[PDB]
C-alpha cells in the first residue's frame, strides 16, 4: 500500500512485495549477508569498512553501511530496507563543491552507480550526469556495503 515501484527487503533477503532483485555484481553489498541486531547510527567520517562485521566496535555490531536522506547513517540496520537505489525518488543534481565516495550500489535500474554524500547534506548517484535522493519516501535506508 505505498505505491512504490522499487522493493525494500527485511533483515532475511526477503522482499516485503514485488519480486526480488538481484545486485550487481560489483556493488560494495554483498548478498547474502546478515544483518539486524540493532538499529545503530554512525557518521560519515566513521563508516565500517571492509571486514568490521567480524569483530563490530565500540557502538555495537557491524552488517555494513546504511543511508538515507538527511543524511542518516547506519553501521547496522533492523528493518526493511533497499537493497538497490529507489530511482523514482532521484532527480538531476545540480553541482557539489565537495563530496565523500561511500559505496558502489545498484540501482533500480540494475545498472552500477557510485553513491556519494555531498556537502550539502544530499545523496548522490553518478552512473559507473549526477542524480541526488530527493524523496525519502518510505523512510528505508538503502544499504550501500556488506562490511
Ligand atoms: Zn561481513
Amino acid at each position: 500500500h505505498m505505491g512504490v515501484e522499487e522493493p525494500v527487503y527485511d533483515a532475511t533477503g526477503k522482499p516485503l512485495f514485488g519480486d526480488p532483485s538481484e545486485v550487481h555484481p560489483q556493488s560494495t553489498l554483498k548478498l547474502p549477508h546478515d544483518r539486524g541486531r540493532g538499529n545503530i547510527k554512525t557518521t560519515l567520517k566513521n563508516l565500517p569498512r571492509k571486514g568490521d562485521c567480524r569483530s563490530g566496535n565500540h557502538l555495537g555490531p557491524v552488517s555494513g553501511i546504511y543511508v538515507k536522506p538527511g543524511p542518516v547513517f547506519y553501521q547496522d540496520y533492523m528493518g526493511p530496507v533497499y537493497h538497490r537505489a529507489p530511482l523514482e525518488f532521484f532527480s538531476e543534481a545540480q553541482f557539489c563543491e565537495v563530496t565523500k565516495r561511500i559505496g558502489r550500489v545498484t540501482g533500480s535500474d540494475g545498472r552500477l552507480y557510485h553513491i556519494y554524500v555531498c556537502i550539502d547534506g544530499c545523496i548522490l548517484l553518478k552512473l559507473a550526469r549526477t542524480l541526488k535522493w530527493i524523496r525519502n519516501f518510505t523512510d528505508c535506508p538503502l544499504w550501500v556495503t556488506s562490511a
